[PDB]
Order: C-alpha cells, then sequence, then structure tokens
RNA sequence: UGCGUG
RNA sequence: UGCGUG
C-alpha cells in the first residue's frame, strides 16, 4: 500500500530499469518483501520487468 | 553440525528418499535451515537428492 | 542468483 | 514450487 506507492515513485522518477538492490536503498525494506509487492503489482500490469531482478513502470 | 547428525539420522533410518516436509517435522527447524545443511552435505556427497525437495542418504 | 513460496 | 541466496 504505502510501500506500492513508494515502489511506483522510485520506478516512474527513475524512469528506467531499476535494479531490486537499488529500491532496497530508497524503499528501505528487504528485497523479499519488495518482491512480494513487484511481482503482485506485475501481475497487475502495473510494473514490468525487462531483465531479471529489474524493474520499471509497465 | 547437530542439526546435520539428525538429518543424516533421519535419512539414514528412513532409507528411502525423504521429502523436505518430512525432515522439518523430525528436525524441528524450518525448511531453509535443513535445505542450507542438505545442499552442504549434497556438495559434500554425503546425501543426494533424487527427485526435487527429496532427500536421502547418497 | 532468477527467489516472489503461502 | 524447484528456493539453498551470502
Amino acid at each position: 500500500d504505502n510501500l506500492e506507492q513508494k515502489i511506483l515513485q522510485v520506478l516512474s522518477d527513475d524512469g528506467g530499469p531499476v535494479k531490486i538492490g537499488q529500491l532496497v536503498k530508497k524503499c528501505q525494506v528487504p528485497k523479499k518483501t519488495l518482491n512480494q509487492v513487484l511481482y503482485r503489482l506485475k501481475k497487475e500490469d502495473r510494473v514490468s520487468s525487462p531483465e531479471p531482478a529489474t524493474w520499471s513502470i509497465g
């Protein structure tokens, strides 16, 4: 929810492929917690994964 | 160490393929903790994995 | 090395 | 669904 919004803001401000480690630094939660949301967002066609462990708005 | 010995005893007393969930019940530690040792034991040719998430003496 | 796993 | 990941 708040984490979902933070992930969306980081991906949108970046505008390009973002590595999971870079999201950890910006979102201040562990990789597993990020990936739970990222894969849910992916299912929802809110984000895309152009590369392994790499995420973008899509 | 003690967990390694417990895993070895459970696999040897069983004598056949053992599922990771069955090891959890006997060894009273989580699947990740079991798998850390199991894959180290596998590297050491002390156990084998005849099937995914399935383990035996080998 | 991808790991999200329930 | 394999997950051991450092």
